[PDB]
Order: C-alpha cells, then sequence, then structure tokens
C-alpha cells in the first residue's frame, strides 16, 4: 500500500484530476510526475497536486 495524506482542499478543474478534502486519506497511484500524483479518493482515480500531498 502506498496512502497519502491530504494537507489541504484541492477541486477539480480539468477532467483528469479529483477532488480532495484537508484530512483525506488518499490511495496513491503513480508519483512518477513531479508535479501531478495519480490519486484514488474513495471510489475516483485522478490528478492532485503532488505538493498538496504527504506520504505516509
Amino acid at each position: 500500500k502506498e496512502l497519502v495524506l491530504a494537507l489541504y482542499d484541492y477541486q477539480e478543474k480539468s477532467p483528469d484530476e479529483v477532488t480532495m478534502k484537508k484530512g483525506d486519506i488518499l490511495t496513491l497511484l503513480n508519483s512518477t510526475n513531479k508535479d501531478w500524483w495519480k490519486v484514488e479518493v474513495n471510489d475516483r482515480q485522478g490528478f492532485v497536486p503532488a505538493a498538496y500531498v504527504k506520504k505516509l
């Protein structure tokens, strides 16, 4: 498993993005990009800014 913690709220702005709330625990799917990481947030998958999450 690889979990991350949402440090901030983020509202999706494009079709490949997903929304998260501060304090959400997300499943990390792909962290190859330095700026945008692919995560699973409940049942949805998509990108959020890498700077806004913290690896656990």
